[PDB]
């Protein structure tokens, strides 16, 4: 069903995460963490304090798909265990030092071909597949994009709801 999902998405903020590689998205699915550059680190830290849920929607570059989406459960933190990201060319581990804890809501893929009818008012009404890392997605677009994903029966939204 979709009722607990819709409850989680009600009045959420949505952000596009564009991973350069698959390795870090698999790590993020395994460990429930994400790290971004400080400009997006600041944006997400602000959004986490402002909304009942902040949803990150992942897509790895060149894949033609989204790989799932997750909810921020914390602000970024520095000083923990060095998460072994595959660091992109031009990105240092000090830049990715901020670590967000995330709860996955769906780890299933969605091909871009299935989101062609959805455009983002905060990105000039471009198809929602188009955007740089950190691009905020408007409420209705983001909600409808999340509802397009195949349900992930492995995930129980009860624990997620217990953090809102
Ligand atoms: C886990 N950190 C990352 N991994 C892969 N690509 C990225 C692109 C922009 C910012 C952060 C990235």
């Amino acid at each position: 069903g979709t009722s607990k999902l819709k409850y989680v998405l009600q009045d959420a903020r949505f952000f596009l995460i564009k991973s350069n590689n698959h390795e870090n998205v698999s790590l993020a699915k395994a460990k429930g963490v994400w790290s971004t550059l400080p400009v997006n680190e600041k944006k997400l830290n602000l959004a986490f304090r402002s909304a009942r849920s902040v949803i990150l929607i992942f897509s790895v570059r060149e894949s033609g798909k989204f790989q799932g989406f997750a909810r921020l459960s914390s602000e970024s933190h520095h000083g923990g265990s060095p998460i072994h990201w595959v660091l992109p060319a031009g990105m240092s581990a000090k830049m990715l030092g901020g670590v967000f804890k995330i709860d996955w809501i769906c780890r299933r893929e969605l091909p871009f071909t299935k989101s062609a009818h959805l455009t983002n008012p905060w990105n000039e009404h471009k198809p929602v597949k188009i955007g740089r890392d950190g691009q905020e997605i408007e409420l209705e677009c983001g909600t409808q994009l999340c509802l397009l994903f195949p349900p992930d029966e492995s995930i129980d939204l009860y624990q997620v709801i217990h953090k809102m």
